[PDB]
Formats: C-alpha cells, structure tokens, sequence
C-alpha cells in the first residue's frame, strides 16, 4: 500500500514504511533546492481509512539537516494516498525556513507534489 | 527549548519532546474539530539551528485516529520556534481529509496556529 | 496571451481580459461547489515581465455571490501564465468562507488549479 | 464597514473602497519586501453576508508593479471581515513570483495578515 519507494513530479525519491501503529518512517531525497542525499522523515497516516472509495489521509515532515548540509528549513506534506493499479499520493506542502522576525513574513513556501511508484 | 507543553490560540495542547536526533515525538489535544483526547504526533526540527537570532524550523503531523475517534484526516504544522522572554512556535498548517476523487478539490484546509508556553 | 477562455482540471471556465494597465476582468464558472452560472472576477497581472522565460505573475478574486446564489465565500487564485504552444495558467488558491468565530479555524480551503486553452 | 484605511501586523497600509457591485478597489503599500510606495489592488467581497454572526468573505490582488519598481510577482489575500474587540480583516495570502515551470516549486510564499484601522 503506502509502504515502498515513491517519486514525485520533480523526480524526488520518497522511501517510506507504513507502520501498524499509524507511523510513517523513511528517507526523502529532493531533486531540487538546498538539499543533497537522504534526509530522515517521520509522519502519520490513517491506519483505518473509510471503505467508501475515499483516499487515506497522511502527512510527513523532513527537516533539511543531514550529515552533509543544513538548509535551516522543514517541509511538511499533507495529503492522501489513492490506492489501485496506479497508486498515487496527492499532497500539498509547506516549507518553513528559520528566519529573523523581520523576515518571518517570507519564511514559508507552499506547493503541491504528486507521488507515483 | 522546544521540549514541553505548548498552547495555541484555540486552547489546543501540544506536548512534545525534541530528541538530539532532530526527532519530535508527543501528543496533541485539539480544542476544536472532529477530535477528543490526545493523538500521537511525530515530526522533525533543525537540531543545529542558525545562532543568528533566526527561528528553529520544525514540522509535525497528527493523523486524527486514536482509541476513541477516527476523523479520516491528518494535519501537518510547518513553522519555527523562537526562544526568549516570549517563547513562540509560529506555524501554518494543512489539514487533508480522505476524499473521493470528486471531492479532492475541497480535501485540504489551511490555517495558522501560534503556540506559547503560557 | 492571457485574454480569452481558460479551462481547469475540474472543467471550470475562466473568461478573462488582460488590460494594458495590469487589470484582469472577467467571469468564472465553477464545475464544483456551491456555485452556478458566472461570477464576476477582478485581478491584476505583471504587465511588464522581464522575460518570456519566466511566468507572468497574476492573481484574481471571485466572491461567490451572483443573481442566483450566495455561498458566503471568496476564492483567490495566485499564479503565473506560461505562454506558447502549451499555454498554461498555473495557480494555487485560497477559498475563505464567512464563518462564526467558533468555525474560523476551518474557514479556508487551499488547492491548486492548472488552466489550459483546451 | 470594509471601506477605509487598514494596517496589518507588518505596518503595511491597505486603503480600500467596497462598492455596491461587490467590488474592492484601492491601494496597497507593503512595509516589507521588493516594494516601494503604493500599488493598485482590485478584489471582490460578499455584499450580502450571513446575519448569523458569520464574517464577510473577501479577496484582493496586488501585482507588484508600479511607476517605481516591478517585483514580477503578485499577492492574493483571501479572508473575512469581522467585528470582535474591534473591526478586523483576517486573511491568508499567496505571493507568486515569475519562475521557470521547473522552479515553480519555489514560486509561491504563503502567510497570514490581520488588518485593523490602527496606525502602527
Ligand atoms: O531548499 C530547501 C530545502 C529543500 C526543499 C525541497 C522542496 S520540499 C517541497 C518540494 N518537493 C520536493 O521534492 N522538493 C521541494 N530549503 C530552503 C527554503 C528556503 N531556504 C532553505
Ligand atoms: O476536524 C478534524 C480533526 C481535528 C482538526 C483540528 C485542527 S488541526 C489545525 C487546528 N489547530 C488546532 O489546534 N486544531 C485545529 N478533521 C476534519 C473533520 C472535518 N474538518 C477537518
Ligand atoms: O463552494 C463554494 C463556492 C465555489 C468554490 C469553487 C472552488 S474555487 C477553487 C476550486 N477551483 C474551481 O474551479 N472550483 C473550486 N464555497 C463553499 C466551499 C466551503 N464553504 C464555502
Ligand atoms: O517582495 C515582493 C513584493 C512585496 C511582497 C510583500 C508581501 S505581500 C504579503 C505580505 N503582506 C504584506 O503586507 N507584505 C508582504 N515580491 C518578491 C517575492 C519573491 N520575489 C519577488
């Protein structure tokens, strides 16, 4: 289902395991921005979704610090997994940078990523 | 720092531990919405933030399923921690509900929560 | 290049005139939500872009009140026009509802619409 | 209620007239960013709001081009006009900059501005 290796429209790689506890754990590697190699991710998903054809709600976070690079920023992806032959995770995301109070107004980027296996 | 009990403008309770590894673990209790009692949260923060009077970038997720209730939804908060006399976690959030294809355009609420120590 | 009829992925119809002064005027007809028939839109665009190699930044508003229906809400679309063979208006939107204080946390939906000429 | 001079938490000045036609027209001056002096705005508001205590939905745009400067960007504010302790407009906004399609992931800032009629 959710567990596996996903790619988005940028060619970023999202490697995730969906725990029985409703946890998401894995690694993110962004094709773009102030990022190199893998970053830890953690998140949550609805481990008992509706059976009415509705998607499975989920979210995860990456802080853009690893052993190579610190971009003083975090992204959260909020979305739903859509099952089937052509499984999809459809997300919107918020990317917050650590800023001074003067620059807080421009701290947060927003966008949308769709993942496929 | 980040570890401890935070309150937002809705009166919601955010209980978090900030691990040396950059992990956030804890519970969330929403004063509003399709929610009761505490929910598991997990997240990440910049464990080596800039020391320039910049905020500390962080985010976390709550899937709105616990032993009482399932709201078939998930919120992510993305924001920054500011220390000092007036400690704040300033966030914007995305709440996505599980929807049919037809209803996906209205799947996602957006808002902002400001968390304080008192 | 902006002036004319545009269609998004929901099948909504966006009819706009881009004035030489940076104005956007026209009508919006939503294929979804609490809406029927056309609604007035107004907005603004960058009428002096630096390069065709960057999108043309623009935005517009619909208040969801016309002679038929009032959905006590307003959408803003913020995005960029991309010209040429496969012309597109790539947007993110915020749909705010008039809410009681109690419901204000859930006042705003967010999404993304891609407009094409076909 | 909406017609007047407003200021947000950054000290930006929002000057707006709410027309009989549901139109918003006026000027915006940002305290921050790649902006100097006034910019045109246009938008729309709900001219027949609910009578149940609900706020009044509205939205406006500014393209960041005037006679001084061009930041090749536009902001939309989506929000509601309310009462409370005083007259308020609560908004969330999207600020889109001209980018390549490939770099659109970094095109759009998002935030929230609260306006009152108090000079900062
Ligand atoms: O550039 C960064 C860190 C890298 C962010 C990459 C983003 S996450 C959302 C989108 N999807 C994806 O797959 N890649 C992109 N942070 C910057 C922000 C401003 N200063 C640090
Ligand atoms: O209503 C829910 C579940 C509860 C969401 C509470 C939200 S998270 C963002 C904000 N901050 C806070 O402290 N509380 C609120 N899920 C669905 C049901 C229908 N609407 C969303
Ligand atoms: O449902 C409404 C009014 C109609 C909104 C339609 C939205 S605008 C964004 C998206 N793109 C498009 O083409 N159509 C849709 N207002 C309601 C919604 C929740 N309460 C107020
Ligand atoms: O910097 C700019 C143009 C100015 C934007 C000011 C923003 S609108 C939202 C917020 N509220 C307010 O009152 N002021 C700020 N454009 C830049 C963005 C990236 N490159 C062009």
């Amino acid at each position: 289902g959710i567990t596996g290796t996903w790619y988005n429209q940028l060619g970023s790689t999202f490697i995730v395991t969906a725990g029985a506890d409703g946890a998401l754990t894995g690694t993110y590697e962004s094709a773009v921005g102030n990022a190199e190699s893998r970053y830890v991710l953690t998140g949550r998903y609805d481990s008992a979704p509706a059976t009415d054809g509705s998607g499975t709600a989920l979210g995860w976070t990456v802080a853009w610090k690893n052993n190579y690079r610190n971009a003083h920023s975090a992204t959260t992806w909020s979305g739903q997994y859509v099952g089937g032959a052509e499984a999809r995770i459809n997300t919107q995301w918020l990317l917050t940078s650590g800023t001074t109070e003067a620059n807080a107004w421009k701290s947060t980027l927003v966008g949308h990523d769709t993942f496929t296996k």
